[PDB]
């Protein structure tokens, strides 16, 4: 087992419908930042070191690639931050595995971004956000990765994250790059609600039959989850709320 599909999209792009699209159609696991948050939370200093290795004058690309095979050892593919931060490095280690960009209208993704992953620091939801991450174990470390990874993928050593317009023109500037430097044959770009005919085709695999493709991990989802977290104090007396989302 080794990774067939390398996810470009960025976060709130609907990464973990295919996440759990990809899963469907291998029957293998695919990695995705839910995976750090609710089995392996021990990745995120290491992605924190690969992350800050890319901000040396000469970074160690091998213990780049090197640290990148360990984290998705299991994998067929992975989405999401941190690691479509790294599509680039991925595609190299993996010359015949496949690309992914899922996209979305830019003022809905900015919107979901605000929501749920990159508040504005003086958004009085934040400090909601923060609160039922602790319930989870989540903290500053999380959080520190999370923008780090972003800043990567936007190719910003200093970037004012408060600020939306800039968000808006880093996030066109990264899909028009991942349509550059992909050549067309191992590129996908996949809209919001496209569903499971563009991504069979790309795969050549058969639509799964009876089976729905994937819409969880909505904001209005997630400001529930976190409510219910602050509520409860517990991931596993309100998961039963949560289907089909960890
Ligand atoms: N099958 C689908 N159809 C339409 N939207 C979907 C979808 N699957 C996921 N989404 C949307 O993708 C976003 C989550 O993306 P990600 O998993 O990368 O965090 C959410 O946007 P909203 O927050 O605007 O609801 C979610 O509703």
């Amino acid at each position: 087992t080794t990774i067939q599909v390398i996810g470009a999209g960025l976060p709130r792009t609907g990464t973990n419908s295919m996440k759990k699209a990809l899963e469907i159609i291998y029957s293998k696991p695919c990695y995705h930042m839910y995976e750090i948050i609710f089995k392996k939370q021990s990745d995120i200093s290491i992605w924190q070191q690969l992350i800050d290795e890319t901000h040396k004058t000469t970074s160690d690309k091998r213990k780049i690639y090197n640290g990148l095979n360990e984290l998705l050892n299991g994998y067929i593919a992975t989405t999401d931050l941190p690691s479509c931060s790294f599509y680039k490095e991925l595609m190299t280690m993996y010359p015949n595995a496949k690309v992914l960009l899922t996209i979305r209208d830019k003022y809905d993704w900015l919107y979901s971004l605000r929501k749920v992953v990159l508040p504005k620091s003086t958004d009085p939801w934040k400090l909601k956000i923060e609160e039922g991450d602790q319930v989870l174990g989540i903290d500053s470390n999380f959080y520190k990765m999370t923008e780090d990874s972003l800043k990567f993928a936007f190719q910003k050593n200093h970037i004012n994250l408060d600020d939306d317009e800039i968000l808006l023109e880093c996030y066109d500037e990264y899909n028009r790059l991942v349509q550059e430097i992909v050549p067309p044959e191992r590129l996908l770009i996949h809209h919001l609600g496209d569903g499971w005919e563009s991504l069979c085709q790309f795969l050549n695999v058969d639509i799964p039959n009876g089976i729905s493709y994937p819409c969880a991990n909505s904001h209005h989802q997630m400001t529930q989850l976190t409510e219910q977290l602050i509520k409860h104090k517990s991931l596993d007396d309100i998961i039963h709320m949560f289907p089909g989302l960890i």
